[PDB]
C-alpha cells in the first residue's frame, strides 16, 4: 500500500524507512528538508512540515492509504511539535480521507495515574503532549487508529523480540519498535486499538497475533 | 454564593480577589502558599497545588458553588498549568459535583485559522496550551462553563467599558477583566458560552446584557 511518513528524518523515522525498505509498500517520506531523507529504492521524499495548517498538510496526503506519525522534537518542541502538530496532522488525514493512522507515542501515555517516581517527573512536559495527543485521536477522531506505546527507546540492535500489554514500562530498540509499527500496518485487528510494548521474549508477529484472543470489533 | 478561585496569588487573580472583595459572595482563594494571599474581610485562604491530581483538588471543593480559574505561568510552565492544570482543575470540578465553572482564556484560542501575525507568532505555545484546555472545557466536559476571551492583559486603570463578540483583539486593563468575571457570575445565561472582550464603550453589565438578544439555550 502507499503510506505516508511523518517523522521521516527523525532516529524512529529513520528506522522506520529503513525496516519499510524491504516491504512491496510505495513509501511517501515527508520531510521539511526532502534531501535529508534517506535514500530507498520504495521510497519518495516529499515536502511536509509539521507547522503547516492542516489543510496544507491535506495537500500531501491524497491518495495514500495509511499515515505514520512518527514525529517528536527531542523534547525541544513539545507543544508546537508532539501536541500540535500531531493532532494537526490527524485533522488534515480526515480532510484528505485517509483512514488508517498509526502513532508513536509512549507507555502509559493515557494512565496519568501510573507517572510515577522521578523518570516520569523528568519527562512530565513530555508525557503532558503525548497524553492529549492520545486524547484527541481516541475522542475527536473518526480514524482507524492504533497507538504504540513503548518504553524508553535504545540504539541497541534489534532482537526481533518483544512483550506486550502487560502495564510494563521497560526498555525497547528504536529497531523493534520500528519493527512493530511495520507490523501493525498489516494488522487490522489492532484498528482501534492502543497496545504497549517493550523488549522481551515473543517475536513481535506472534506478539501481535496474541492480541485476536480478547480483542472485539465495535461494530 | 461560595466562589473558589485558583490563580489567586498571579496578577489577574489578585485584581479578581480585589473585585469580589465588595460582593456578597464567601470566597474560597486556592493558593500554594497561603500566606501570599491578601487580605479581605470576605476572603478565606485555601490550600491548593495546580500539581496536584485531580482527586487531592477535589477534597478542597467540595460545597463550592463556581469555580473559576484565573491561573497562569506567565508562560513559564505552559503544559504543566496552562494546559494540563486548568484540565485536572475541570475533572477535580466534576469529581467535587461543582457545576459553574469560569476560565480565563484568550482571544480566538478557539481560532486557529485567525493566528495571524507577529504577535500570535510570539505567543504561539501559549495559544496552544489554552487552545487544548478549551477544547476540553467544551468537548470533554459537562461543566455549566463559560469561557472569557480577553485580548492583551494591561495594568492601567479600570475604564468599565468593555466591548464583546466583535472578532476584534484588543488590550483589556487587567480590573475590567476581573470586573467582567466577576459579572459574570451574575450572568445565567453565559453559560456554555465562549465570549470575547477588549476595553471599549460599553459598561460591563450592559455588553453581557446584550448577549441575552441571540444566546439560545440548548435543553
Amino acid at each position: 500500500m502507499k503510506i505516508f511518513i511523518v517523522g521521516s528524518t527523525g532516529r524512529v523515522g529513520k528506522s522506520l524507512l529503513k525496516s519499510l525498505s524491504t516491504t512491496d509498500y510505495q513509501i511517501y517520506a515527508g520531510a521539511r528538508k526532502v534531501e535529508q531523507v534517506p535514500q530507498y529504492n520504495n521510497v519518495k521524499a516529499v515536502h511536509f512540515d509539521v507547522d503547516w495548517t492542516p489543510e496544507e498538510m491535506a495537500k500531501q496526503l491524497h491518495g495514500m492509504d495509511a499515515i505514520i506519525n512518527v514525529s517528536g522534537s527531542g523534547g525541544k518542541s513539545l507543544l508546537k511539535v508532539d501536541l500540535y502538530g500531531a493532532v494537526k496532522l490527524m485533522q488534515a488525514a480526515e480532510k484528505a480521507e485517509v483512514k488508517r493512522f498509526i502513532l508513536l507515542s509512549t507507555i502509559f501515555s493515557l494512565q496519568p495515574e501510573k507517572w510515577i517516581g522521578a523518570g516520569f517527573d523528568a519527562l512530565k512536559d513530555y508525557y503532558i503532549a503525548k497524553h492529549f495527543a492520545d486524547l484527541y485521536l481516541t475522542k475527536e477522531t473518526n480514524l482507524d487508529y492504533t497507538i504504540i506505546q513503548p518504553g524508553a527507546l535504545t540504539e541497541e540492535e534489534a532482537t526481533g523480540l518483544i512483550d506486550i500489554n502487560d502495564e510494563v514500562s521497560a526498555s525497547n530498540t528504536i529497531g523493534d519498535v520500528a519493527d512493530t509499527i511495520k507490523e501493525l500496518v498489516m494488522t487490522d485487528h489492532s484498528i482501534g486499538k492502543v497496545i504497549s510494548m517493550h523488549n522481551g521474549k515473543t517475536a513481535i508477529k506472534e506478539a501481535l497475533e496474541s492480541l485476536l484472543e480478547h480483542h472485539h470489533h465495535h461494530h
